[PDB]
DNA sequence: CACAATGATCATTGTG
DNA sequence: CACAATGATCATTGTG
């Protein structure tokens, strides 16, 4: 009865998140930038239909809103399957080459599993969803995003833009694990016996005991809802002796 | 009257040359090889008419003869100013793969030009005229060289080969440096004086004063027409302060 | 004519 | 759609 004890820290019985403990983030420029408008290339109707959708519930969730900008990149749709539905991809990489660099904290896979003793066999992998949305962005760094919105015929001014940390800008990784790393520290505290794994919004609990681990899980779990992250019940792999995580089998202490 | 005192040694005056004092060249084969018969590609009479004087030139002159031999490689026409006038190219690449390599001891013309005191200002540069020719080739490697002749109508059985160090061959131009510089060695000793650059068939001379250059130019003339080697009268530049060498301008000293 | 060497274009895969 | 990255082909220069 997982999805039952901790209803807030699923994305399914908790609605969408926000990382209340995170101050809005302000993202540097370099010291040369101007802002760039780039034009958006038409979209055919069958690819605004799809992703319509799409962008009206993020409107509705407030993670999207109207905006005037000097900046603006393209928002390219694409599709999965073969032909069939889309959603919303925007282009910033001319925003990204304009954005001041910071160090890469994420530590790649490989090294990061080195960290993994023998004596944890018992696991709990969480997959974070729609992890940068949880975090703020401030409202002087949001216009840097915005892209071009037309709707058929009804539509909104013109330019909408996030106020969560998105999709394809450079930083939001790294953004992400510095900030989720903050809201942990104090858990791993708390629990200096349980191994805690993260990899942006990859997660990996692992405890000597199954039972351990169940009272880690739960720990966790409490612990994330409260401080407005979502994990997916559906991929939520708990208390298991052998589980996927980055790519690797993990079972009996191998990989 | 240079091309006078010398008549010997000027390839315009001293038919062709042929080195009497070195041995007949043996051509080692790698450990491996294995006759290689390439088949003559078709050529036009255009080619082949531009071809023929110069075949039975060398044949006249015994650095052709007739031969049946189990090796065979293509021969090319190739053309200079942008139609006329042709010259037999052979291609041997298929040939010097199979010889066994030999240590390159030619210099580069930078290196060699480097022994060059600015003492020495009077240069006679001289460049010898057909020098692979120069150099007999042993019965037993003869074959090796082997091509098809075909002569409109009338033509000599098919295989031709060469009698001395042909063109194209990979190992012609070391093999003919140490051959000069085996000859030329006691004249060095006589001359301590002058200082002698040999690069294959581009020699040169240089002296102290116009006069032991007049001197040395003599004795230098003397002993390559004694050996059978053969200078060219036409591009000669006897005793200059200025000289074209190797692509380099000497004068006063420089370069 | 055949070919080793460079240089130039294209084509393709992964992506924002 | 635009593009940085690789990989693949072609084209070209020098030559035997």
């Amino acid at each position: 009865t997982w999805l039952s004890d901790f209803p807030q820290a699923w994305a399914e019985t908790g609605g969408m998140g926000l990382a209340v403990r995170q101050a809005p983030l302000i993202i540097p420029l370099k010291a040369t930038s101007t802002p760039v408008s780039i034009k958006q290339y038409p979209m055919s109707q069958e690819a605004r239909l799809g992703i319509k959708p799409h962008i009206q519930r993020l409107l509705d969730q407030g993670i999207l809103v109207p905006c005037q900008s000097p900046w603006n990149t393209p928002l390219l749709p694409v599709k999965k399957p073969g032909t069939n539905d889309y959603r919303p991809v925007q282009d910033l990489r001319e925003v990204n080459k304009r954005v001041e660099d910071i160090h890469p904290t994420v530590p790649n896979p490989y090294n990061l599993l080195s960290g993994l003793p023998p004596s944890h066999q018992w696991y709990t992998v969480l997959d974070l969803k729609d992890a940068f949305f949880c975090l703020r962005l401030h409202p002087t760094s949001q216009p840097l995003f915005a892209f071009e919105w037309r709707d058929p015929e009804m539509g909104i001014s013109g330019q909408l833009t996030w106020t969560r940390l998105p999709q394809g800008f450079k930083n939001s990784p790294t953004l992400f694990d510095e900030a989720l790393h903050r809201d942990l520290a104090d858990f791993r505290i708390q629990h200096p016996d349980l191994i805690l794994l993260q990899y942006v919004d990859d997660l990996l609990l692992a405890a000597t005991s199954e039972l351990d681990c169940q009272q880690g899980t739960r720990a966790l779990l409490q612990t994330l809802g409260n401080l407005g992250y979502r994990a997916s019940a559906k991929k939520a792999q708990i208390c298991q002796k052998q589980v996927k995580y980055l790519g690797y089998l993990l079972k009996e202490g191998q990989r």
